[PDB]
């Protein structure tokens, strides 16, 4: 059998931190050798190309380590000549790394990233990373959308069997759900958008700069990936309507802290829109949407009815519906769409789905 | 790479019929060779292991045949001669054929099936299948719980990464789901239990004798499998409380019809319960339940609140919740738990997950 496979791990911020914690404490039949741990500059490469000497203590092990991080164009090279099968676990968000997902794979290297960029960026950078050339490596990103959830894992499959997708309506953003779930409820309140997003940054539910969340970017990217998988030819994460929540003016408003106290001047709209929603007996939710038929993708504010499940999401859960040919009655998968462990696990689970194939 | 894998298909009633229709029209990167199609007596074996040059309408190729289905004690003693690894697609459910699986694995045969049998005998026959024996065969059965829905996998996964299922709960029966989704609704309906039951019988949603569905048997079996996966040592599908929806009296009647013509005499019993659902705002559902902690499994009638998602299931959908260590906020997967295509696809998808490993 093939229980010998070497793995390279880049990034160890959060989901990267949990990914490692799990990768080792992960008792399994197969054997995973972490041949290199390269964070920022301080790395932990293994020239010898055999399991490292860090164990469940990579914290300072990588810290101390008088090793400077290897250059990417040189990393793909280092690996071309490696013991047994190799894997890559890009725990980052950098577009610089994914920008080179072609080289890694074109060079057999396998990957399992939660980073969208490559899968949401170019459209020809997708019509290759998934070609049928058996010489290149594997790419698994289940954590790019579902996170710990099996959305991509499930769609791909149902597809080959022969099912055809039609629509995909869902809550793909932790931040925006938390925000909307609190701003618009069935109890009916008049909380301002400003205050909610504020409070949401205070608890660290948004990015250091909320803007990176409010512009629909993230969702827009996630939908693009799903939509593509589904069978729609989406050119880019901007090739369709994406309703940003960043006041037309305020997109550059000095600092981020200079955006919060400034944003407060534009709630008069969403509130009016929230109240009006009330007349129709509706709540406000930020959703993604892909309608295969009309090839129409779009992300923005959609108002759902109370009875509707969406209007009943706790915490920051991502919920996605998949109405297909066979599943006339849409399949609804909902759960933690964010989270250190939750997310890494989707990654670790991915790596596993690879090892079994190599 | 390994794009060469031979498959054996036993049974072609319904989900077996769709499974084949799909297995072929299934354009894929890998190559699946149907080395033998054995239904009842008329089979379509392939001595030279070369594929089954037929194409479509294979139904007339299997019916109109001469080669007699080779015994199960003589098939495992034949297939081994296979050049490439082997797979077994048992699109049936007989506590006979099932009781032969380990006799396939221990010899190197892989199994992909919708059969809930072998995975519900006793905690012995089970271990024999998932014993990670070197040359052993692969055992996959996603269509055994929630049909196409990703239950098993998603469970063998998060756990294989380091998750500890804490509490598994859901509605696992197609018919029962359908039945209750119709009998206990948000708006205090007025349907007599036995009426949505005959209506079930009339549309072929239930078995010829509705009792075989009201005994909880099916659910009890599905829970057992999930519970086992979860980590509980369940001896049998009867080793715990399973509330048969079949009156005590009516169990004895012979006539499948006298049972139905009499089921109306026990409608009130179940009707008051639905009225007692004035309790705040609740609906009635037949659920499965596994509480790892206290090793307590059980299947029966549980009353849920209106707001609760379960109290909002359409058609005959199976919904299952999985509250774990990392997923404090339970992961809820719901979709078509029955269906010809839907189910076969879970099987075909399974076969695929195998080929990639052989
Ligand atoms: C891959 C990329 C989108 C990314 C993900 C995460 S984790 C992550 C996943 C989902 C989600 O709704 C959010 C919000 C808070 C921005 C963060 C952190 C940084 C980051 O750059
Ligand atoms: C494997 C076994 C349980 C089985 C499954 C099916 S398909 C199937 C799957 C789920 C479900 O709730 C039901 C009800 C109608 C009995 C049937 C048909 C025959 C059969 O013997």
């Amino acid at each position: 059998s093939t229980k010998v496979v070497n793995v390279a791990v880049i990034g160890a911020g959060v989901v990267g931190s949990a990914f490692l914690d799990q990768l080792l404490a992960m008792k399994s039949t197969i054997t995973y050798n972490l041949v290199l741990l390269a964070e920022a500059e301080r790395s932990l490469i293994s020239k010898d190309f055999s399991p490292l000497n860090v164990g469940s203590d990579w914290k300072a092990a990588l810290a101390a380590s008088t090793t400077k991080t290897l250059p990417l164009d040189d990393l793909i090279a280092h690996l071309k000549t490696s013991p047994k099968p190799v894997i890559l676990v890009d725990n980052t968000s950098s577009a610089y790394i994914a920008g080179f997902y072609t080289k890694f794979v074109e060079n057999g290297i396998s990957i399992a990233t939660p980073n969208k960029k490559a899968f949401s960026s170019d459209l020809a950078t997708w019509k290759a990373l998934f070609s049928n050339k058996p010489t290149n490596g594997f790419v698994y990103h289940e954590a790019t959308v579902g996170a710990g959830l099996p959305i991509i894992s499930f769609l791909r499959e149902i597809i080959q069997t022969g099912d055809e997708v039609e629509k995909i309506e869902g809550i793909f953003s932790g931040t925006l759900s938390y925000i909307f779930n609190e701003f618009s409820t069935s109890q009916a309140n008049d909380v301002k958008f400003s205050d909610v997003v504020k409070v949401a940054k205070k608890l660290g539910y948004t990015e250091p700069d909320p803007r990176d969340d409010l512009n629909g970017l993230d969702v827009a990217r996630k939908v693009t990936i799903v939509g593509r998988i589904s069978g729609v030819e989406v050119e880019s994460p901007t090739s369709f309507p994406v309703q940003s929540l960043i006041p037309k003016p305020l997109e550059s408003v000095k600092s981020a802290d200079e955006f919060l106290e400034k944003l407060s001047d534009y709630d008069k709209d969403l509130t009016q829109l929230k109240k009006e929603a009330a007349t129709e007996n509706k709540v406000l939710r930020f959703i993604g949407k892909v309608d295969v038929a009309t090839k129409s993708v779009s992300v923005g504010i959609e108002k759902y009815d109370y009875s509707h499940p969406f209007a009943s999401l706790k915490g920051s859960d991502n919920v996605i519906s998949i109405k297909t040919k066979r599943y006339t009655n849409p399949v609804v998968i909902q759960g933690a769409g964010a989270g250190a462990a939750v997310t890494a696990a989707g990654v670790l689970g991915d790596v596993i789905k690879i090892a079994q194939r190599l």
